[PDB]
């Protein structure tokens, strides 16, 4: 049976997806998506701020009923929990100097120096797909140093999370002469298959209810109106 009130956990330290405003209200694209789906589902939802690492523990313990916190649908989490259909994509993309002919192909990158953040999903992807094949992939302890090396011409490109690179560098003064080089790199093994509402594997009516509501708001155009506030590109992906 559907919960009388669905408690949704989110980590509010990730603008533009989940944050708190000056009044303490939850704001952001995940929050908009979440509230709209509860509306169509016709349930009461309550947002519970939580640290990201506590979210799947809290779900499993039944402290919350759903997670909407940019949670990407990876194979390893599918082992533990269930997911709604994709809410939006969470892919990576190369950033280079405006007008660069660089592409995310092995053909284009051989010879180049690509910076990657050490220990991220991007380094895993870049190491298996590109560094083993002779692209010079350099891993950085810190994101600041990646951006300064790119700016300094020490790096030819940086592989980063697409939305993070958009919001956090190509929109900053420092990124004005830089741009995405080529299309985003999609790989379910390293980046997952978009993000989705995290749910208990057993709660199939609640998954059905979120899936129905998400198709509806996508079909009547509400998804696009909502995305328009934050993103000038197709966040949904394919």
């Amino acid at each position: 049976a559907l919960p009388q009130t669905v408690r949704i956990g989110t980590d509010t330290t990730y603008a533009p997806f989940s944050s708190k405003d000056a009044k303490g209200e939850f704001i952001g694209f995940d929050i908009d998506l979440g509230n709209e789906m509860c509306k169509r589902m016709q349930v009461k939802c309550t947002w519970v701020a939580s640290d990201f690492d506590a979210l799947i523990p809290s779900l499993k313990a039944k402290k919350i009923d759903a997670i909407i916190s940019s949670l990407s649908i990876t194979d390893k989490r599918q082992q533990e929990i269930a997911f709604s259909d994709k809410l939006y994509a969470a892919d990576s993309r190369l950033i280079a100097a405006k007008g660069s002919p660089i592409q995310p192909t092995l053909e284009s990158l051989k010879g180049k120096h690509v910076g990657v953040l050490q220990g991220s999903t991007q380094e895993a992807y870049a190491n298996d797909n590109w560094r083993t094949k002779g692209v010079d992939v350099v891993a950085y302890a810190n994101q600041d140093l990646i951006y300064s090396d790119l700016t300094a011409g020490r790096l030819d490109a940086a592989l980063q999370d697409e939305v993070a690179a958009s919001e956090g560098f190509l929109k900053q003064p420092a990124g004005k002469e830089y741009a995405f080089a080529g299309p985003s790199v999609k790989d379910k093994k390293y980046f997952g298959d978009g993000t989705g509402v995290g749910l208990r594997k057993d709660d199939t009516e609640l998954k059905a209810a979120f899936d129905k509501a998400l198709t509806e708001l996508r079909q009547d155009g509400t998804y696009d109106k909502m995305a328009k506030k934050y993103f000038d590109f197709n966040v949904y992906g394919d």
